[PDB]
């Protein structure tokens, strides 16, 4: 069947309008306009592209931003000095450290250096802890994005088989967490039956599991990891992969769009929604209502 191709770009646009209305409403009440401080380390052109999209989108919804550049050979200590300063600046509502960081910087240490209340990526251990206990939290943007695409398309999760191909602590694990957890908890989940796959799932076992799946979510960085033979007729296929090989996903799109009932393209799928959900988090953080 010809898959319905989900426009992340368009959905992100609708959602940015909602956040824009949200920001004006917050400022209409006597409150400070959200300010997002972004730290970009080094010269990765993809990292530079994503931060520009984030600043441009922030501007569009009336969220102030400032870009703090650091060179690739910056120290862990120097990064934590900046995060400390930003934590103490009451005009900064949100702090984002673009990943990945240089190999000599411990990611987990920097993530934990951001005040939870300002942690718009939700990578701080307290925010991860609260996510894993289904409490109100700043929910990681890409994970939020996937959940939002699913809900606004009307893809049913409740009682459904879902495979998450990816266990990363920033993307994979949060997706598994949102999708499988109780619909009635403080932070509702999808009530889906979730299989977690990763680099040590034999491909033959991954296929056996995807074949039974009502939803495949792949966040692997392996072009054509998901081939049409792996997909159940009518299934939803959410492609979080970004592969510069030409930009392609983890899904064999031209084949899988003939088998699936719903597919996200790359580019134009999860990417723009990552940006949108970060801005939602930036507004939410500014209102200081979780902590
Ligand atoms: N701290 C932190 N680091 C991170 N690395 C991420 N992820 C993180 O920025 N992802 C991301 C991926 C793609 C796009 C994007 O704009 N994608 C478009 C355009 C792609 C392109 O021009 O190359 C698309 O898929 O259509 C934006 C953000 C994050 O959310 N927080
Ligand atoms: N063949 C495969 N099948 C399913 N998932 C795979 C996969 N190969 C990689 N992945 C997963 O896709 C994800 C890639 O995410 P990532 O690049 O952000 O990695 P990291 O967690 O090290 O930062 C990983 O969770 C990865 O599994 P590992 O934790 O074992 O590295």
């Amino acid at each position: 069947m010809e898959a319905i191709i989900i426009s992340g770009t368009e959905m992100a646009k609708h959602i940015q309008k909602e956040i824009q209305r949200g920001v004006e409403s917050w400022v209409s009440l006597g409150n400070r306009r959200p300010h997002l401080s972004i730290i970009l380390v080094g010269d990765n052109p993809a990292s530079h592209t994503y931060v520009r999209n984030k600043i441009r989108a922030a501007s569009a919804v009336g969220i102030c931003s400032e870009l703090i550049l650091k060179p690739k050979d910056v120290s862990q200590e120097e990064l934590l000095d900046v995060t400390d300063q930003l934590n103490m600046d009451p005009r900064v509502s949100g702090i984002l450290v673009q990943l990945p960081l240089p190999d000599h910087v411990d990611e987990r240490t920097i993530c934990n250096g951001i005040a939870p209340e300002k942690d718009v990526d939700g990578f701080h251990i307290i925010n991860i802890g609260r996510l894993c206990l289904d409490q109100h939290s700043l929910i990681p943007a890409t994970a939020s994005a996937v959940w939002e695409i699913i809900k606004r398309t009307g893809i049913q999760t409740f009682g459904k088989n879902v495979v998450v191909a990816g266990r990363s602590k920033n993307v994979g694990m949060p997706i598994a967490m949102l999708l499988h957890t109780d619909g009635e908890h403080e932070r509702p989940g999808g009530d889906a039956t979730v299989t977690i796959a990763h680099r040590y799932t034999p491909k033959e076992q991954l296929k056996i599991h995807t074949q039974l799946a009502d939803i495949i979510i792949v966040a692997a960085g392996i072009p054509k990891l998901i081939t049409s033979d792996m997909v159940k007729e009518g299934a939803a296929v959410i492609d979080v992969g970004i592969n510069y090989v030409k930009l392609v996903g983890d899904v064999d799109f031209e084949a899988v769009k003939k088998k699936a009932g719903f597919i996200t393209p790359v580019p134009g799928g999860v990417g723009p929604m990552t940006v949108a959900m970060l801005l939602k988090n930036t507004l939410l953080a500014a209102k200081k209502i979780i902590y």
